């Protein structure tokens, strides 16, 4: 897998933003993950979380997997990174998102996450809590 340029446009919540790629806008939802929707508990501290992440980075990249690089909903699918760490993996690391939505052939950073997940339940954060 291979880091690619992006920059932000705009956050949009605790999975999803819009970068622009490849000079067009498009909203990412996080590959194997998912975050409570801002309505929920804990939604709008995913959002915060995810939002100060990426607008606090100087560097924005995505990540394609090997499979589908675009929903049915035309979001695309990538790893997220902020600055070279992973926004995906610290989302899951804080228990502010669980792992989620594993497909077969765009799940090449599946063991790192639930790595992430494990501890975050043992420290008994945030959803785990
Ligand atoms: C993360 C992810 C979501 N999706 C689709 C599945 C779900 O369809 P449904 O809308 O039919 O529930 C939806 C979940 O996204 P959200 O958690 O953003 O809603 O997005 C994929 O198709 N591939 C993926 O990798
Ligand atoms: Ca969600």
């Amino acid at each position: 897998l291979h880091k690619e340029p992006a920059t932000l446009i705009k956050a949009i919540d605790g999975d999803t933003v819009k970068l622009m790629y490849k000079g067009q806008p498009m909203t990412f939802r996080l590959l194997l993950v998912d975050t409570p929707e801002f309505n929920e508990k804990y939604g709008p501290e995913a959002s915060a979380f995810h939002k100060k992440m990426v607008e606090n980075a100087k560097k924005i990249e995505v990540e394609f997997d090997k499979g589908q690089r675009t929903d049915k909903y035309g979001r695309g699918l990538a790893y997220e990174y902020a600055d070279g760490k992973m926004v995906n993996e610290a989302l899951v690391r804080q228990g502010l998102a669980k792992v989620a939505y594993v497909y077969k052939g765009n799940n090449t950073h599946e063991q790192l996450l639930r790595k992430a997940e494990a501890q975050a339940k043992k420290e008994k954060l945030n959803i785990w809590s």
